[PDB]
């Protein structure tokens, strides 16, 4: 048992800071990050669309390069200020709004100083004054952005495109189409048994970076069929950007498996945190917060007509702040906009009645496992499961209403049953009003969700950083690792569907996280002073005092 700690111990230093300056980062990753040549970019130039949207919004070096290029011309660089403004003051508080409201007016609509854009109509600007003053909405600015955008997505735009900054971008760009493999990463100790492999931490060798990286062993994929499952959760994640879920960073292969490399939550997950934490469940407070957490990534999900159909402890995470994310997507499925599905799939004892009965449906599901876990937290033990078999629980689903100890306050039990409610149509969530419903429950009196949304609510437990909130490595099982299976030309299609490589908005958020954009992007600075000597070895006109000096007394 020295393995155990061995393991231990190396996970947590990478976790605290690597080895010193470098932050995790191996001592040649200025090498492993080297730009291509631009020769090499043009290839790629051609592949990429021309859109605003992509390029200057969604793509966070992207969207960097393009304000690093704005703030070249002042016309420009003050839009950019502008719609900072305004982003700001959005999500600025209703006392402090007005305040901050005015200071914007008083800025970028002064009437006698510089004109915003070429061509802004007089008028525009009169309302606005107005329409401020006695009540600040929300959509007060809409129509002032509308028009920046509009300006900067055409010409400035095309300036752009056609500049350096945007040859830095291409660049940028190659790397993250460069193939990813085992190489790329460094693994550590395992931290779990998937359906289909191992779930270990990892790290980034070029940027340090900490991630998941859930393996899928290539065998007990084929075996087990499970070719969707596997692709479904990767084209899913890959495309999901919610705080609420885990997002993938990377998808590569090995010899023997498929690998998922995920956000690294490491609070560990719910089910740890219910029973091997102390006395079973979690007070009031807690429980709601989380349901509260979970509701917002189901709310993302369903957004993007996405169920999710394995909400359960196992499956729910802790970030080190303690906010949660959900994740293992295999079972998740998208539900196209007029139509429903059938598909009697999840976790005996958090399947509804609809799906066990083998009925067609859309979103109802996710609102009831929300009911069953929100459950759970608080009872500190699953609502229909000592060892039962499968037959005798989904009976007790099917049929018998919900059992309620003491713990649970006047309203924390009508959400849960109104969750838990059999009938999908009177179902909490499924009544018409989706999340909206469930937020606007009572029992949430306390949070302000729009907050929680943008992550700037504190929950009521931080985890401790220096602890690992899993099992030791040799506490954890390990199924035969059955023969009599090989892998074949069929299954190699397969695969490179599935190894797409690194995920844009992810990666390129890794390399601004691990300050390797801002280090390695800036360009001017490093071997810049004017030399002492010209290149036959003569001084300038004048020569540097600095060197008369040396060379002299
Ligand atoms: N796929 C994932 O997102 C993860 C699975 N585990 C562990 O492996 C188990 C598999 O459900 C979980 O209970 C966790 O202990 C994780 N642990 C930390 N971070 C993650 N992102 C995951």
């Amino acid at each position: 048992e020295l393995e155990n700690i061995v393991a231990n111990t190396v996970l947590l230093k990478a976790r605290e800071g690597g080895g010193g300056n470098r932050k995790g980062k191996s001592k040649k990753w200025r090498q492993m990050l080297q730009f291509p040549h631009i020769s090499q970019c043009e290839e790629l130039r051609l592949s990429l669309e021309r859109d605003y949207h992509s390029l200057c919004e969604r793509q966070p070096i992207g969207r960097l390069l393009f304000r690093e290029f704005c703030a070249t011309r002042p016309e420009l660089s003050r839009c950019v200020a502008f719609l900072d403004g305004v982003a700001e003051y959005e999500v600025t508080p209703d006392d402090k709004r007005k305040a901050c409201g005015r200071q914007l007016t008083q800025n970028f609509l002064s009437h006698t100083g510089p004109d915003l854009i070429p061509e802004v109509p007089r008028q525009l600007v009169t309302n606005c004054t107005q329409r401020l003053e006695q009540g600040p909405c929300k959509d007060l600015f809409q129509e002032l952005t509308r028009l920046t955008h509009e300006y900067l997505s055409v010409a400035p735009f095309a300036d752009y495109l056609d500049s350096i900054y945007f040859n830095r971008f291409l660049q940028w760009k190659w790397l993250e189409r460069q193939p990813v493999t085992k190489n790329t990463f460094r693994q550590y100790r395992v931290l779990g048994k998937g359906g289909f492999g191992e779930v270990c931490a990892c790290q980034v060798r070029a940027t340090g970076k900490m991630y998941a990286c859930k393996k899928l062993e290539k065998k007990r994929i084929k075996k087990r069929k499970g070719e969707a499952m596997a692709l479904n959760e990767k084209q899913i994640l890959e495309k999901v950007n919610s705080r609420f879920v885990v997002s993938l960073a990377y998808a590569y292969e090995t010899k023997d498996a498929l690998c998922l490399v995920l956000t690294l939550m490491n609070g560990g997950d719910l089910k740890f945190h219910i029973y091997h934490m102390g006395q079973a469940g979690f007070p009031e407070a807690r429980a709601v917060f989380y349901a509260a957490e979970i509701c917002c990534g189901l709310e993302d999900l369903h957004r993007e007509r996405i169920v999710y159909r394995d909400l359960k402890p196992e499956n729910i995470l802790l970030d080190d702040h303690g906010h949660i994310r959900i994740s293992d997507l295999g079972l998740a499925v998208h539900v196209p906009e007029g139509q429903t599905i059938k598909g009697r799939v999840g976790t005996v004892g958090y399947m509804a009645p609809e799906v066990v009965k083998n009925e067609r449906y859309t979103f109802s599901p996710d609102w009831w496992a929300l009911g069953c876990l929100l459950y759970e937290m608080i009872a500190g033990q699953s609502p229909f499961q000592k060892k039962i078999k499968r037959e005798e629980v989904e009976r007790l689903v099917k049929e018998v209403p919900e059992e309620y100890s003491e713990r649970f306050s006047p309203q924390a039990r009508s959400l849960c049953s109104q969750l838990l409610c059999k009938d999908p149509a009177e179902r909490l969530g499924c009544r018409g009003g989706s999340a909206r419903e469930v937020k606007e429950h009572p029992l949430f009196k306390k949070l302000n969700f729009k907050r929680l949304g943008a992550g700037m609510l504190e929950p009521p437990f931080k985890p401790d950083p220096q602890a690992i909130y899993c099992k030791d490595v040799l506490d954890i099982e390990q199924f035969s690792t059955v023969k009599g299976v090989e892998l074949e030309p069929t299954d190699q299609d397969f695969y490179q569907k599935f190894a797409t490589g690194s995920v844009p908005i992810p990666w390129q958020n890794e390399m601004v996280e691990t300050e390797c954009f801002q280090e390695l992007n800036v360009f001017g600075l490093d071997g810049s002073v004017p030399p002492d000597l010209d290149w036959k070895g003569q001084p300038p006109a004048p020569p540097k005092k600095g060197l008369l000096q040396r060379l002299f007394s």
